């Protein structure tokens, strides 16, 4: 087995992880190496911590490690059996991947929904404008949460609500925050198999409530669309994912039931929420803390969009510094520092070490992003290091893996980047910013809080001035 810290009876290595396990893994793998045995109670895990080993796992043996480790909370409403995010690589999974790649996140699809999202950006712009007038600091975490939810809502369901904080959106927010609370803490049933039949913390149960609420909203939206289309055969086709769902179903070309699609949209909606929400806050945090870089971005934006207040997504190639900023934010702050778990589908040897069937595989992309042997001045925020640099985050550069790589690489990436780029652009271009209070400034930026997404312990609060 790969080397690693001495595992104690019963607990294994669990007592050493602390509140930011990804940080502790990063420090540990310096001692033990880029393939490391970690015992999470009875749940044997191998941590992968270099570009070399990432490629060995995700690429060379990409099929063997194409499986997922399934938390107990994922068993709610039988999601573990239905979801594109957790099913093994097989027929049902390929079909849903195909639908995502070829239809949902295609170029045609993303461009067709560009206007729907534009309104949501306009709403955010107006919100920040009010706070700007009154001189009130904006809570970036809360603002980004709502904007992301809006952008995701607009793209998936065409929801054109006129209030920034619409009722429909704040329901979602309650539900998503709900899921995060439950999953973001250790389920001991995940680590001690004798506890699984008990669900001793009621994690599965509490999650079944929030999954149910969410599946309801979605099945509601679907049913309403199906009726509206039946009653209005001559209405223009909506430009969203929901419209795409209906057509695929009513064409019956895929061996998939209805709940595949309702669960699929749930994964898309949830998968895109916390990720973009915390990334936007990190972006804004980094720029405010590095006034030189904030200036360089502002200058590039001024030069390209001028007096336009909302950039066209199609204008992204005209914005290399904005891309570099987001690339660099992903390097330092991958939302999921340990990505999503993979799993060995059979015994497999890697670098002389046996990796047994069933092993949980965690890619520490966080570690890799901050490894000084790969990145110069790793803790420094420096977008300039990506300019004229072919290194990207699509999965081909194992120095930079915030989206994963190989088989289960993030399918929502085309929507994600648009959301990151535009929301960041809207905020930076239209306002200047100062901290509400710079007294604990440095500390507030460095302090992380683990969970579904690693985020700032202290939520960013900054005042918008024009
Ligand atoms: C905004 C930044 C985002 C990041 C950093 C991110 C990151 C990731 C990562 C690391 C994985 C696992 C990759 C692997 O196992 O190799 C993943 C998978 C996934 N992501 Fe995201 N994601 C983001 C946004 C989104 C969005 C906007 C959506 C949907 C609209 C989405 C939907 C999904 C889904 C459905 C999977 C499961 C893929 C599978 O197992 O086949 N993500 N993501
Ligand atoms: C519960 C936990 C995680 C997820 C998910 C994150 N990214 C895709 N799916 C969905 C439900
Ligand atoms: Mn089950």
């Amino acid at each position: 087995l790969p080397p690693g810290p001495f595992p104690y009876p019963i607990v294994g290595n669990m007592l050493q992880l602390g509140a930011n396990p990804h940080q502790v893994f990063a420090k540990l793998s310096k001692r033990y190496g880029p393939l490391m045995s970690i015992h999470l109670g009875s749940l044997y895990t191998v941590i992968v911590s270099s570009p070399e080993m990432a490629k060995e796992i995700l690429h060379r043996h990409g099929q063997v490690f194409s499986g997922r480790t399934i938390a107990q909370a994922v068993h709610a409403c039988d999601h573990d059996k239905i979801s594109m995010g957790f099913l093994p690589v097989a027929s049902e999974w390929r079909d849903m991947r195909k639908i995502c790649k070829e239809q949902m996140f295609s170029n045609q699809s993303m461009e067709a929904s560009q206007g729907l999202r534009r309104q949501k950006l306009q709403q955010l712009l107006d919100h920040v404008q009010k706070c700007s007038d009154s001189g009130r600091a904006v809570d970036i975490r809360e603002a980004a949460f709502i904007t992301t939810l809006n952008l995701m809502s607009a793209t998936l369901f065409s929801s054109q609500a006129t209030e920034f904080d619409s009722k429909a959106t704040m329901e979602f927010k309650e539900i998503i925050e709900g899921v995060a609370t439950i999953v973001g803490v250790p389920n001991f049933a995940d680590y001690f198999p004798i506890l699984r039949p008990f669900d001793p913390q009621g994690v599965k149960r509490r999650a079944d409530v929030f999954f149910g609420k969410l599946l309801a909203k979605i099945e509601g939206y679907l049913n309403e669309r199906l009726e509206s289309k039946r009653a209005n055969p001559n209405a223009p086709k909506k430009d969203d994912f929901l419209e795409i769902v209906v057509d695929i179903i009513q064409a019956n070309e895929f061996k998939l039931k209805t709940h595949h699609f309702t669960h699929l949209m749930l994964d898309l909606f949830v998968g895109g929420s916390d990720t973009n929400t915390t990334s936007i806050e990190w972006a804004m945090s980094e720029l405010v803390m590095n006034p030189d870089k904030m200036a360089r971005l502002k200058a590039e934006l001024k030069s390209v969009a001028g007096d336009e207040k909302i950039v066209d997504e199609s204008a992204m190639p005209k914005l290399p510094y904005l891309q570099a900023v987001i690339k660099e934010v992903m390097r330092i702050h991958p939302p999921g520092p340990l990505l999503l778990p993979r799993k060995a589908e059979s015994d497999q040897e890697v670098n002389g070490y046996l990796i047994p069937k069933g092993t949980q595989i965690l890619i520490n992309a966080y570690a890799i992003g901050r490894d000084p042997s790969i990145w110069t001045d790793p803790e420094t925020f420096d977008p300039e290091r990506f300019l004229d640099n072919k290194i990207d985050f699509k999965g081909q550069d194992y120095e930079l893996l915030p989206f994963g790589s190989g088989r289960r690489v993030c399918p929502g990436m085309p929507l994600a980047t648009r959301i990151l780029h535009m929301a960041t652009a809207t905020l930076v271009h239209n306002f200047d910013w100062k901290l509400e209070d710079d007294s604990t400034a440095a500390a507030d930026h460095a302090g992380e809080l683990f969970g579904v997404a690693v985020r700032r312990a202290v939520p960013l609060r900054i005042i918008p001035i024009v």
